[PDB]
């Protein structure tokens, strides 16, 4: 389950969750099985060959990377200054850019309104992500730090934004099946998904199937982190809020 692409740098980057790495022998059998996370970086590639004590995964938990797939200039859409981002500069590093306000922070005008990025070519036109119809666009949550400035290239891995991260009784609770805190959210049905109404008492979600039933809708609170992609489809056996 590995959804791998060639970045800049010539290595491979994984981009699915549910990629596990097996070490099997000539004899067919697997030894070791390890969890390859989210653009991590893959000094070799699947079906090589390695000797022991070598590493062949690298990736950085400490910020959550936001990368685009296809590589070209990047445009604001959106991005009203005042309403909803905000213009804030470090004293003593000199590297930043505008951050994206919240909803609860921003104005009202600004609520209305998504703030998103575009991926354009050379000609200004929306390049359509291969194997997909839909134009390059992706939206910034609240808490955004955007990296680099309007109209600057990008290219494959680069980073849009930056925003903030037993016993008896055990067995006891296993065998009395109770439901743990912070449940994982997990994806009833498979097919796309999308947004509905907003700060009503609680958000919304809604899973249309492509050949389904589109009315199912699901509503998930938003203080909790999720990690969701509109612009992609989910099947039922996916991860929507870890837990």
């Amino acid at each position: 389950n590995v959804k791998s692409v060639v970045n800049s740098s010539g290595k491979l980057v994984i981009t699915s969750r549910n990629t596990e790495l097996k070490l099997i022998d000539e004899f067919g059998r697997t030894k070791e099985s390890y969890k390859v996370p989210y653009g991590a970086v893959l000094a070799k590639g699947d079906g090589e060959q390695v000797a022991g004590g070598e590493t062949v995964a690298n990736w950085d938990p400490h910020t959550m990377p936001v990368i685009t797939e296809v590589s070209g200039f990047v445009r604001f859409t959106d991005m009203i200054d005042g309403q909803t981002i905000t213009r804030q500069t470090d004293e003593l590093t000199g590297l930043s850019s505008l951050v994206v306000l919240d909803s609860a922070e921003r104005t009202a005008g600004g609520k209305d309104l998504r703030p998103a990025l575009k991926i354009v070519d050379a000609q200004g036109n929306d390049v359509l992500i291969p194997g997909t119809d839909m134009p390059a666009q992706y939206f910034l949550p609240g808490k955004a730090i955007v990296q680099l400035e309007d109209g600057v290239q990008i290219s494959s891995g680069d980073t849009l934004a930056r925003i903030p991260q037993g016993g008896l009784p055990r067995v006891a609770d296993l065998f009395e099946a109770r439901r743990p805190k912070e449940p994982a959210i997990l994806a009833e049905i498979s097919g796309i998904v999308s947004f509905g109404k907003e700060t009503k008492g609680k958000r919304r979600l809604v899973i249309t199937p492509v050949d389904g039933s589109d009315p199912y809708e699901e509503m998930i609170p938003k203080w909790r982190q999720l990690n969701v992609f509109e612009g992609e489809r989910v099947e039922r056996g996916d991860v929507i809020s870890d837990g």
